[PDB]
């Protein structure tokens, strides 16, 4: 693109390939990626909020889309590799996972889900702050189970499941759910929370994906799923997993759970 220098390759994946650029009339460091598409993208430039990574300007031009994001330096997925002796500090974990719940909460009020939360996706800087990225418009392992039973019509739910996944790891510092194909995902989900049925998830048996010949898992102890997390935290897990996307905790409630009480905003310690 004209107008950019490229610096590095910073990011790759499905869609589109992102780099590290510089604009050439502005100076500004920036994140670019390159690919009813340019209708949804441009309401993504009015989704504005701290904790969600600016769109700065979207280029279309010769059959390529080009996004262009305020620059981070760091991701979750490195942080957490980075973290891995010692583990990221509880008041740090409680200060990304209240963040992350306010850009949430604020999507959700807007009628946007992100559908594809992991922690490669949620940027962090040196001011402490931590922000989604890529949002949707280590592949599964963040996967909500209704998507993966096949229903088409999902809803924010699938946001705060993906969450709670991504909470249990900076805890216990290591995946909650690490499938390696669909049914792999599934029915680890079933051996740590039980296999589903109507008691718990009404409507289960009536999805596209759900077959009665699925074994059948008793549900451990969280206890047991992510020592040693406070039992405020433990509770709000479990609301963040419930298996009914009707029952699991809105972005919104769960900004009140006691969990937040003494939540603060620390720093984290960045190697750049
Ligand atoms: O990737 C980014 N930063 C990297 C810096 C090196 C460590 N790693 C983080 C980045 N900064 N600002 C935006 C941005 N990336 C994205 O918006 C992004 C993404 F995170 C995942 C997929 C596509 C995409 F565009």
């Amino acid at each position: 693109m004209e107008n950019f220098q490229k610096v590095e390759k910073i990011g790759e994946g499905t869609y589109g390939v992102v780099y590290k650029a510089r604009n050439k009339l502005t100076g500004e460091v920036v994140a670019l990626k390159k690919i009813t598409a340019i209708r949804e993208i441009s309401l993504l430039k009015e989704l504005n909020h701290p904790n969600i990574v600016k769109l700065l300007d979207v280029i279309h031009t010769e059959n390529k889309l080009y996004l262009v994001f305020e620059f981070l330096h760091q991701d979750l997925k490195k942080f957490m590799d980075a973290s891995a002796l010692t583990g990221i500090p509880l008041p740090l974990i409680k200060s990304y996972l209240f963040q992350l719940l306010q850009g949430l909460a604020f999507c959700h009020s807007h009628r946007v889900l992100h559908r594809d939360l992991k922690p490669q996706n949620l940027l962090i800087n040196t001011e402490g702050a931590i922000k989604l990225a890529d949002f949707g418009l280590v592949t599964l392992w963040y996967r909500a189970p209704e998507i993966l039973l096949g229903c088409k019509y999902y809803s924010t739910a699938v946001d705060i499941w993906s969450l709670g996944c991504i909470f249990a790891e900076m805890v216990t510092r290591r995946a909650l759910f690490p499938g390696d194909s669909e049914i792999d995902q599934l029915f680890r989900i079933f051996r740590t929370l039980g296999t589903p049925d109507e008691v718990v998830w009404p409507g289960v048996t009536s999805m596209p994906d759900y077959k009665p010949s699925f074994p059948k898992w008793a549900r451990q102890d969280f206890s047991k799923v992510v020592p040693p997390l406070d039992e405020d935290g433990r509770s709000l897990l479990s609301q963040m997993l419930h298996y009914d996307p009707n029952k699991r905790i809105s972005a919104k409630a769960a900004l009140a759970h006691p969990f937040f009480q003494d939540v603060t905003k620390p720093v984290p310690h960045l190697r750049l």
